[PDB]
């Protein structure tokens, strides 16, 4: 298992425009396309981000296009940020993958915000870091994923995608 399917099986695939848990319109792999409540919006900024006259729909490849380039810039992201960089140096490679997981869906800066988690994280203390991740907003709203996420940097293993 590696960070692209474990993405791909919290994202799901969609060939068609639709909106998110939060509301936003997404398409393919989890990509967010807008927060603006516009359909129409959202066909601009597809069709932008794409390249062609979309119509609100793309290949499968056209998603795989999308995801590559959006676990790059979540991986390069966390490697630019001051927050983030030192807890992932310091991490293994399977919870690394987690802190890459919480990036793609909640933006650098939002994951630079879990201060405390993040100097948990650090500070190899697994069991107090994954109590104090899931007193979050983000818990709340998406608990299945996020207990996923939350294991596997309590763990450093794939269980609970297995
Ligand atoms: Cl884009
Ligand atoms: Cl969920």
């Amino acid at each position: 298992m590696n960070i692209f399917e474990m993405l791909r099986i919290d994202e799901g695939l969609r060939l068609k425009i639709y909106k998110d848990t939060e509301g936003y319109y997404t398409i393919g792999i989890g990509h967010l396309l807008t927060k603006s409540p516009s359909l129409n919006a959202a066909k601009s900024e597809l069709d932008k981000a794409i390249g062609r006259n979309t119509n609100g729909v793309i290949t499968k490849d056209e998603a795989e296009k999308l995801f590559n380039q959006d676990v790059d810039a979540a991986v390069r992201g966390i490697l630019r940020n001051a927050k983030l960089k030192p807890v992932y140096d310091s991490l293994d490679a399977v919870r690394r993958a987690a802190l890459i997981n919480m990036v793609f869906q909640m933006g650098e800066t939002g994951v630079a915000g879990f201060t405390n988690s993040l100097r948990m994280l650090q500070q190899k203390r697994w069991d107090e870091a994954a109590v104090n991740l899931a007193k979050s907003r983000w818990y709340n709203q998406t608990p299945n994923r996020a207990k996923r996420v939350i294991t596997t940097a309590r763990t450093g293993t794939w269980d609970a995608y297995k």
